[PDB]
DNA sequence: GCATGCATGCGCATGCATGCATTATGCATGCATGCGCATGCATGC
C-alpha cells in the first residue's frame, strides 16, 4: 500500500542508501544483517535476501503465453537436527501477509477455497484458504514429504501458473495465486546416507523438483573449526529500520533489464548445466533452470540498484546455482556427495 | 229521603332503560427425509 505512494520524503535517508549502494560489501553486509543470531550459512540467506528483492513483473498478455512466474521458490533438504526450522520462523515473522504450513495437518481443500454458509446470514459461497490469503507474499511449508499426492497435484499449478481454477456445483471462478515458497524437507532414512544418491535420498518426482530455484543440501562436514565457532557463538547468545528502508525503495523503485551479454552468458550457462547434469544419479536440468537464472541475475541486478544487469550478476547467479545443489564436491557418475 | 258531587278505583296502550341471543376460517411450526460435500477409516497389492 505505502509502495504505490510518494511517502519517501526523506531525502537523507535516499541519500544515505544511495550512497551505501555504491560501496562494494554491501551485497554481503545485507547477507550479515538479515539475521543477527543466525549461524555462518552465509549462502542460505543470500538466497533469501533474491527471495525477498524478487524477479521483475513482466506482462505478456500481448504473446498469448499467459502469466510468466517471476518470483522464486526455494527448497531445504537435510537432517532435522539442523537450522532449517529456525529459518522458516524468522521469514515468516520478517515479512508481512506470511503463512507457515506443517506436512498432512493441511488438506488439499484447506489450500485455494472451500465451500461455506455464513452462520449470522444466508450464505457466503467461497472462503479463501492458506494459499490465496498468501497472495503476494511468503508460504512456508515444512515437512514436505509427508504431504498426500492430492496436495501435490494442486500444488503443480500453484507453483507454475499462479492462476486456481475451482469448478464445483454452482461455482466456476479463476483466483490469483501469486505466492513464493520456501520448501524444508528430510531425507528418507532421516539421515544423508551417503551410499545412496541424491535422487535417491530426496524421493520426489522430477516434476516437482524441477519447479525449485534453489536447492540446498545441507550436509554435516564435521570440521573443527565450524564446531568451535557454534559452540562459541551459541553459548554466547546467553539498522533494521535502514534494512527495511532500503528494501523498500529497491522494491519499489527501479525495474531491471539486462543486454546482449547478459543473455549470451545466460546462454552458456545453460548449455554448461545441461551437458553437467545430463549424467544419471543427479538430478538433471530442464529449460526452467535457465528462467530460475534469469529471475536470480534479475534480483542480483535489483540489491546493486541497477537498472542495467550486467555480467557480473549472471555470473553470481550461476555461482549461487553451482553451490547450492554441491555439484562441485559430488561425483559425477555416481551421484554420491564427497567431501 | 231524594238529587247531586265526587274522591277512589280499574284496564290497555306507549316510552325507555337493561337485558338476551349469535357465532368457522385462515395461517404458522416442528418432524422426516433427499442431495451435495469434505473428513476419515479400512482394505488391498
Amino acid at each position: 500500500d505505502e509502495e504505490a505512494e510518494q511517502k519517501l520524503f526523506s531525502e537523507k535517508r535516499v541519500e544515505l542508501l544511495k550512497e551505501l549502494s555504491r560501496k562494494p560489501d554491501i551485497y554481503e553486509r545485507l547477507a550479515s544483517a538479515l539475521a543477527p543470531s543466525i549461524y555462518e550459512h552465509e549462502d542460505i540467506k543470500k538466497g533469501i535476501l533474491l527471495q525477498l528483492f524478487g524477479g521483475t513483473r513482466k506482462d505478456f498478455s500481448h504473446t498469448g503465453r499467459g502469466k510468466f512466474r517471476a518470483e522464486i521458490n526455494i527448497l531445504l533438504c537435510g537432517d532435522p537436527g539442523t537450522s532449517k526450522s529456525q529459518l522458516l520462523q524468522y521469514v515468516y515473522n520478517l515479512v508481512p501477509r506470511g503463512q507457515y504450513t506443517s506436512g498432512k495437518g493441511s488438506s488439499a481443500v484447506g489450500l485455494t477455497a472451500y465451500v461455506m454458509k455464513d452462520p449470522e446470514t444466508r450464505q457466503l459461497v467461497l472462503q479463501t484458504g492458506a494459499l490465496v490469503l498468501s497472495d503476494n507474499g511468503i508460504c512456508c511449508i515444512d515437512e514436505f514429504d509427508k504431504m498426500n499426492e492430492s496436495t501435490r497435484s494442486v500444488l503443480h499449478e500453484v507453483m507454475e501458473q499462479q492462476t486456481l481454477s475451482i469448478a464445483k456445483a454452482g461455482i466456476i471462478c479463476q483466483l490469483n495465486a501469486r505466492t513464493s515458497v520456501l520448501a524444508a524437507a528430510n531425507p528418507i532414512e532421516s539421515q544423508w546416507n551417503p551410499k545412496k544418491t541424491t535422487i535417491e535420498n530426496i524421493q520426489l518426482p522430477h516434476t516437482l523438483l524441477s519447479r525449485f530455484d534453489l536447492i540446498f543440501l545441507m550436509l554435516d562436514p564435521q570440521d573443527e573449526a565450524y564446531d568451535r565457532r557454534l559452540a562459541h557463538h551459541l553459548v554466547a547468545l546467553y539498522d533494521m529500520a535502514v534494512l527495511k528502508d532500503y528494501i523498500a525503495y529497491a522494491h519499489s523503485t527501479i525495474m531491471p533489464r539486462l543486454s546482449e551479454e547478459a543473455s549470451q552468458a545466460l546462454i552458456e550457462a545453460y548449455v554448461d548445466m545441461r551437458k553437467i547434469g545430463s549424467s544419471r544419479g543427479m538430478v538433471s536440468a530442464y529449460p526452467r533452470q535457465l528462467e530460475s537464472l534469469i529471475r536470480l541475475a534479475e534480483a542480483h541486478a535489483k540489491v546493486r540498484l541497477s537498472n542495467k544487469v550486467e555480467a557480473i550478476d549472471v555470473e553470481e547467479a550461476k555461482r549461487l546455482h553451482r553451490e547450492a545443489l554441491k555439484q562441485s564436491a559430488t561425483d559425477p557418475r555416481t551421484g554420491i556427495v564427497d567431501i
